[PDB]
């Protein structure tokens, strides 16, 4: 509706994937069905939505299938599966944003447009894969895998397994900003940066792909400033940021001031852990805006909002 | 720009395949980058412009990748195999949009939007599998594949191979239309409804999908008469509509008037080759708006909508 402020939300790994679930097409729109009943709720309360995700699953997934069928098909490069991570992950929010749209008797207005991020072709990231992507291997089936290709190249995911990892350079710009503003101007909601948008580079004129896989929440603080949105929201499957988790000085993070949180970050109380460039991106939003930050669960969006939970990092 | 007329243009194979080419990423792009340059004139010219296109040999693809790593990663739904090429095709064909307008120093806004469309699970199409999606197989490949996976269908094709088959049922709704609308209005070169469009079905007010290929020209000839557009522009490689061609009474369509292009294919005249549903749709658009239709190479688009060639069907 024309009234509304803006929320830009970044979807994670659970609006598809549950705590170890196999990604079978139904498994995972189930669990789209699921985030698309609780970010309807944001709309209905009024606000005007862009929904972002990441696709570590599931654009690793299709990376996979492009070598398993490579002898059969050409394999497509890695930004290549990404774009068509986009189609796939883009497809089911919609359609999932449609349906809880119609049951609500409300005529359906989402898309999902295909992204582009710009990002640097000497990204240091460029010579040091850090993402992880893809299902879990264990040691005996990923040591061996730098076997056959030494190449390619997994990492600790602590306990889970160990997964291929890539560059995950910086963000720099998105190349379709214009194109989602012009959108959320005419209250549409959409759906954009699915896995951070398909990274790219831009040198004499010329934008063209390259092989990586941004950071979604990254990305998505870029768009929600570019944007200059009015919130920033990050959903999890944790609540909640904690500083010292598992601790009898375990202190849950609320409605905090920009002061705290940006000096726990030089507490390094996130360094390692899920939620280090959650709250970089928190903070990065926060501190370019002065408009709030909200990092919380799928479950509690609206909640969170409407200031009754959720990290909220707020301005000085 | 604000004053320009409305040209919906359908892609063709042409756009991303040529005949005989292998479908790598690379040949694909450099294709498509053909395209781009010539599209970019219609816009240059001051048209508002839909771009639309196939995917016959992208999504096939897809589906060939998911049957053969089904051992490997979980083998999605065709309908899921069409959402992935939209994320393909829609990222060439907007980079590739999107460097035309930059080497003339014009700031892009292009972008591609996932489409779904409605149909009725109910149709003939299912029934009867008949759209010729991927690579083309030997007589005794097809023979061969065939034994060994039974569900599979291939029909032989374009006078010259054999093809995987698949529904193709009509195209009775395109879902994002009014997202769409929006965006023309707003002077957005819009990509949309590649590969005619997501099938799905909507019962009980539930969208869901349904396992095919909806005819990329009848679904762009839907649109345009939604969006009551001022052109429907269908591309190809064949220079113009030709009735028999390489037999001395050849007789190849120009401009020329519905009821009387209306009753030859009441006679059969276009009852075989690609050309039939291609000319089916053309009418059903200057039936119901009385627009012009337009059927003609690529590289003589510009050309066509300037009344100065290809087929241009009329309304009486």
């Amino acid at each position: 509706m024309s009234a509304g402020k803006t929320v830009v939300i970044a979807l994670g790994g659970n609006a598809m994937l549950q705590a170890k679930e196999k990604g079978d097409y139904d498994t995972q729109r189930k669990n789209v069905e699921i985030a698309a009943s609780e970010i309807y709720k944001i709309h209905k309360a009024g606000y005007k939505v862009v929904l972002t995700s990441g696709n570590g699953p599931q654009v690793g997934a299709i990376k996979l299938q492009n070598q398993a069928a490579a002898g059969v098909s050409p394999e497509m490069p890695l930004h290549v599966c990404g774009a068509m991570s986009q189609g796939f992950i883009g497809y089911m929010m919609s359609q999932a944003m449609d349906n809880v749209f119609c049951a609500n008797n409300e005529p359906a207005n989402c898309v999902t447009c295909v992204t582009q991020t710009l990002v640097d072709p000497k990204d240091q990231a460029f010579t040091n894969p850090t993402k992880p992507v893809g299902r879990f291997y264990t040691e005996q089936e990923a040591k061996d895998l730098m076997a056959a290709n030494p190449g390619k190249i997994l990492r600790e995911d602590a306990g889970r397994g160990w997964r291929v990892v890539v560059p995950s350079p910086r963000p720099l710009e998105i190349v379709e900003y214009g194109v989602i503003k012009t959108l959320i101007d005419n209250n549409v909601l959409v759906i954009c940066t699915n896995g951070g948008g398909i990274p790219c580079k831009r040198e004499n004129k010329v934008i063209s792909g390259v092989d990586a896989v941004i950071d979604k929440d990254l990305a998505t603080s870029l768009l929600a400033k570019t944007l200059n949105s009015d919130y920033l929201m990050i959903l999890t499957d944790v609540l909640n940021a904690c500083i010292n988790y598992k601790k009898p000085d375990e202190r849950k993070l609320e409605e905090i001031k920009l002061s705290e949180i940006l000096a726990l970050e030089k507490d390094g109380h996130f360094a390692a852990g899920s939620m280090g460039p959650k709250v970089r991106a928190a903070i990065e939003f926060t501190q370019a805006t002065g408009k709030m930050s909200i990092i919380t669960s799928l479950s509690t969006a609206v909640d969170a909002l409407n200031g009754k939970c959720g990290t909220r990092i707020i301005k000085d």
